[PDB]
């Protein structure tokens, strides 16, 4: 199975530091075939980026909306996603579940249009720190997992984020055994309620801390497939993060 | 005051489907230092509609971040907006409130990021159907007004919009005595906290369902100064609302 590589670069960002920010990105040799890389710019933003990224990169958007055309405004559908071309979409990042309140129910329905539209899925979910040092993070991966696992038509198609929020801004760290634990448990769960071969060829990437330091020891893991990286991918030091995964 | 005619596509459009209908746009002459004319499209629209409009024409977003700048994954700030010379905002528009739980409290923060940014924001409220059968309407539309009116630096950067949420949607009429009346109520709210000058100086659009047949009749009421177009803003034929208004 592929490495994927994921930059969200959040709500962050001006023309200048883009134009900046996506030539030393270029300067990185890789072959797309043998690794993805997927960067995920504000929704302004994705022609403007688009256009200065070299096709080695694939570009998507950080949301996408529940419902399809209609009115809904302020809602980028994925119809309009996939007239534009853009390859990925990232869903129930736990931002969006905290400050917008998205639920599990939100996740799969975004998760069925983005397929019946063609588009590649990041899906994004992980427990909080109350419900870990209750001993219930399994209970609480399984019950977001079993929310929409369903519905992937292809194992290939659909990239799984695990995001240990217990680890993150609690002032905690996760350790790449803590982690590689629960990639492990999360693709036991796969392939009981889907099978053996959808298992092994569905990608499960960590969504915690990622920077230069630590990045060899998480990818090392059999169970970690990759990355979704936050702050880091802001910077031009981005590419060592990459290289690791080469 | 200069009127302001406001074209909302929502979650709506083509990449050919927006190269017609600006086509058809600009061969309309008419003087912008007479008359407002905004079209809102979608985000990942924004750069494609800007080049193809004529710079007789306004163009903004559909929805800004009560955040600014940061890890709020999916949102677009002001501050962005800011960057790439995005002119005006929409904010409080009842699909939002709806089926994205907006408040008031929301309303008064992205109002008051959009004007630190020196973006120009278009306001939205409206009682709905049973708030107007319990004779609530003055009430409902008087505390959603207070709960952002006192930001307002400068009577020319904010537009105020009445969506009659009564008759979007449930077979209900709004006709245009019925509008004039809360205009005119909205407008006096404005000159008891505000001032006088400030009271005369402001926009008041009609949200509610505008079309070819009932324009002209709505724009000639004294306290309606232009509208924020639904469905009737996604054909050529909208060519034939702005006039009314010129």
């Amino acid at each position: 199975r592929k490495y994927f590589v994921a930059a969200n670069w959040k709500c962050n960002g001006t023309l200048e530091s883009i134009k900046s920010l996506t030539n030393s990105f270029n300067n990185l040799d890789f072959d797309p075939s043998k690794l993805d890389v997927v960067v995920f710019p504000v929704s302004v933003h994705y022609d403007h980026t688009r256009k200065l990224l070299q096709s080695k990169f694939s570009t998507g958007i950080q949301n996408v909306s529940k419902f399809g055309n209609g009115s809904y405004t302020g809602e980028v559908s994925a119809e309009i996603a996939k007239d534009l071309n853009i390859e990925y979409v990232i869903i129930g990042h736990f931002e969006r579940r905290k400050y917008f309140h998205e639920t599990d129910e939100d996740v799969r329905e975004k998760l069925q249009a983005s397929l019946k539209n063609n588009l590649k899925a990041v899906v994004c979910f992980g427990e909080s720190l109350e419900q870990r040092e209750q001993n219930k993070t399994i209970e609480v991966i399984t019950k977001q997992v079993k929310a929409f696992v369903d519905l992937i038509d292809n194992f290939d198609n659909v990239i799984l984020v695990y995001e240990p929020l217990w680890a993150i801004g609690t002032g905690k760290t996760a350790t790449p055994e803590q982690a590689q634990l629960v990639h492990k448990e999360i693709r036991k769960i796969v392939k009981d309620t889907c099978g053996e071969k959808q298992a092994n060829q569905i990608r499960i990437l960590y969504g915690g801390s990622v920077n230069t330091e630590n990045c060899s020891s998480l990818i090392q893991q059999e169970d970690i497939d990759g990355f979704l990286v936050g702050n880091a991918s802001l910077k031009e030091s981005f590419v060592d993060i990459i290289k690791s995964a080469m």
